């Protein structure tokens, strides 16, 4: 999940 991943701090969409 990007919302919880550190590489997807804001890229959850």
């Amino acid at each position: 999940g990007c919302c919880s991943d550190p590489r997807c701090r804001y890229r959850c969409r």
